[PDB]
């Protein structure tokens, strides 16, 4: 079961996120900044099988729903993307990797002096972003190991320390609903 609770927001709008039992979270939020909400591990592992149930997930704008995680040396943001909003994510597509049911495009992209784990600093985002929004309000399982496998055949290694991993809520400069259960 999950053992970690994540409740980071930029302080900017209303952002308000309840810790619910077990593995269960809620968030709601109004005009906010940048916040990552979620449950799961304090420490990630590269072959862990993660299951959630989004009981909801309606962003009004910008919000995405995601296996998410960083790694430090080298410091790397990683994300798999199963739903958005309005706004799906990008960078410099590398390939695709196929798991759960899903078809995923694979990103990279550099921030630059960008807020981080460790306060400003520049890293390097690992992303999978599914082609068509998983569905809402169902069992789903990602397969780490498959995206963690896909990146490495394209030099997209993490790094050897690993930060938390968590099914997490993101906004950014959006309103909405998350009701989220992991396992």
């Amino acid at each position: 079961t999950t053992n970690y609770w994540q409740d980071w927001t930029d302080g900017v709008g209303t952002v308000n996120a309840s810790n619910l039992a077990g593995g269960q979270y809620s968030v709601s939020w109004t005009n906010c900044g940048n916040f990552v909400v979620g449950k799961g591990w304090s420490t990630g592992s590269p072959s862990r099988v993660v299951n959630y149930n989004a009981g909801a997930f309606s962003p009004n704008g910008n919000g995405y729903l995601s296996l998410y995680g960083w790694t430090r040396s080298p410091l790397i943001e990683y994300y798999v993307v199963d739903d958005w909003g309005s706004y799906r994510p990008t960078g410099t597509y590398m390939g695709t990797v196929t798991s759960d049911g899903g078809t995923y495009d694979i990103y990279t992209a550099t921030r630059v002096n960008a807020p981080s784990i460790d306060g400003t600093q520049t890293f390097t985002q690992f992303w999978s972003v599914r082609q068509s929004k998983r569905s809402i309000g169902t069992n789903n399982t990602i397969t780490f190991a498959n995206h963690v496998n896909a990146w490495k055949s394209h030099g997209m290694n993490l790094g050897s320390s690993w930060a938390y991993q968590i099914i997490a809520t993101e906004g950014y400069q959006s309103s909405g609903y998350a009701n989220v259960t992991v396992w």
